[PDB]
């Protein structure tokens, strides 16, 4: 009957955007009846702080009792010192996608109208635009691989990761890949190492059995290497990238950036069985923390993925992300969205917050 | 007392290019009084064609006879569906690389005068300019990493690489990254995934145990997922940037591209001994094969890396480097370097090295 959200903010900006996300669900939930409750929990560096580890158990067994995670962001220099597997963003974010079986990790990436200017490529390139989504594996290959660790000492010491995939991870990841193909510009493009990897190998293989299922999406393979290159050229012919667990790490973020926005960007890792991880696709920029300053749009967006994914509130999800729209069609931009020139007509997360609010409550 | 060098052309482009890197290779050895001797052996997709297998016996042979390998570029549509394990650019390069223990590879990218405008970045970031040299790990970590390969069958079946480095391997490449820095901007970054990957925590330990060596030098870590990101936006922040087999690859091609001009860019793999090989930054190009349209610079540049690292001829290295400058300050430009509205005053390979040549031969 009435939803049950996990809600780890996690540090830095993680607070105040979630405020805004929480703020904005506030109004959905009122517009189309839906009982949404929520309770938060430490994560990051603030769970190394208040009990130090950075996913504490009752975290993980509150993430158990609920129907989908809204997380924040994590990770700080007050941490970053830390030994390197107890250290916030990787002791929250794996042990998560491990435990919930997170296999699925979409970041969609477009460049927005108006924002060209912004983005880091020459005004030709994001001139074309551009809409990407990247589709990475989440929960096996190398991060997750054994064994792992190192041995000896000395000269001969030495330390080891072992990259993995079975044909059924690497299948079930391409089929949300061409899924998400088809609802969009209908082509995969799998990134690899193939040449090199016995796994990437394996990958390309698998893929291609799997596109049979698909006859109306092209697909085609890339290596990485290849992929990033073009990606900083070219951006606008892929629609969805395929990859597995280090290349969509990498992917992912380099189309990010390419937006020149990430502020607007947000992520859904997902198991099989509706239950995710939704967070903003930017980390938690200590920096700017406490302010006023931060994009909430990322975290606000965060929950419209949750909303639709998990929650299956479809109608909910979209009021959200045309208030969004609507913000940034109706000179609502935080700072970090404006040229140099325009700085003065920024908006503070709390006004974003409650532009998109109210946006959703107007019955945009 | 003369030199031996083996000249792999390979595939599409190569020849022709290597046509040209010969060329201005005489222009110098005359110049200089170097008694260079060279024979050409088949690599790539004319090796297959050849005789049966990307890398003969009796080229490796002719390799191990030489000082050092003039290599072209290989691969092509022709050979682009044959099993990955017996394709040409991977069947030459990783063996080549392994036989003679070329665990160093490195690309510099800069971003030359006069050429901002055909960088994929944004005018204000093109018009920063920039100078990167990728210290990329050639023989180790997940490329030569056992074990390799795949057991199983159904959806059960799994293929596997495993990522190794030792505190030798490392420390050797750290090494030739902190020199390097040395003689340019005094800054390593080292390019790891340490969060995630046991290899990459044992890489970031050893590099800060050679920085020690290296007062001068300053050094920065940084997640490949980050790197990738922070290229496209401030590429002018990084001098050397000092990574692993796999993170390396994507990062030099990643660098590489930003420049917008790979056909001025080439790359020196070495061993401790002395021995490397010397080739361009960017692919076949069997697209324009046979033309005479492909950039020789790369390849003549390519030549002039082989002469200073392998040769101890730094002074006839540094006068085909100082030809090519000529060049590209004198109109002599081949058209991928030209806007479309310039693309007429574009020379030809033969072109391109008869005058580089010729400037050698004047005492440039
Ligand atoms: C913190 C790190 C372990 C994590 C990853 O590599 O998955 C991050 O880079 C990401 O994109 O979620
Ligand atoms: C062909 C391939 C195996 C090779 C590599 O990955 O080393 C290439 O991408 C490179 O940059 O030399
Ligand atoms: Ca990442
Ligand atoms: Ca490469
Ligand atoms: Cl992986
Ligand atoms: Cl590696």
């Amino acid at each position: 009957s009435s939803y049950q959200i996990a809600v780890l903010a996690g540090d830095g900006i993680g607070p105040e955007v979630m405020a805004e996300a929480r703020k904005v669900l506030k109004a959905v939930e009122a517009r189309f009846g839906l009982n949404i409750e929520y309770t938060e929990y430490d994560v990051g560096g603030i769970a190394i702080d208040n009990h130090g580890c950075p996913l504490p158990e009752a975290t993980l067994k509150g993430c158990e009792a609920a129907d989908a995670i809204l997380f924040g962001s994590v990770g700080g220099p007050k941490w970053e010192k830390l030994p390197p597997n107890e250290q916030p963003e990787r002791g929250a974010l794996l042990p998560l996608r491990g435990h919930f079986e997170l296999f699925c990790n979409l970041r969609p990436a477009k460049l927005h109208d108006g924002l060209e200017h912004m983005s880091p490529l020459r005004s030709d390139i994001s001139a074309r635009g551009f809409d990407v989504l990247c589709v990475r594996e989440l929960t096996g290959g190398i991060y997750f691989g054994k064994p792992k660790g190192r041995q000896g000492e000395g000269e001969s010491e030495e330390a080891f990761d072992t990259m993995r995939y079975s044909r059924r991870e690497i299948s079930r990841i391409a089929r949300i890949a061409f899924e998400a193909a088809r609802g969009r510009r209908k082509k995969v493009t799998s990134v690899d190492k193939a040449n090199v990897l016995a796994c990437s190998v394996l990958w390309r293989q698998v893929v291609e059995e799997v596109a049979v299922d698909f006859p109306d999406v092209e697909l085609e393979h890339i290596y990485i290497d290849n992929a990033t290159m073009q990606l900083l050229r070219r951006p606008d012919e892929f629609d969805v990238m395929l990859c597995s667990n280090l290349f969509g790490d990498i992917l992912s973020d380099e189309i990010a950036m390419l937006t020149g926005s990430m502020g607007l960007l947000s992520s859904a890792s997902m198991n099989s069985t509706g239950f995710g991880l939704f967070e903003p696709a930017g980390g938690s920029a200590p920096d700017i923390a406490g302010k006023g300053i931060a994009n909430p749009i990322a975290q606000i967006l965060s929950a419209a993925l949750m909303l639709r994914h998990s929650l299956k509130q479809e109608e909910a999800a979209s009021a959200i992300e045309r208030a969004v729209t609507k913000a940034l069609n109706s000179g609502y931009l935080t700072g970090e969205l404006l040229s140099s020139d325009q700085r003065h007509k920024a908006k503070t997360t709390v006004q974003m917050g409650d532009f998109i609010a109210d946006a959703v409550k107007a019955g945009v």
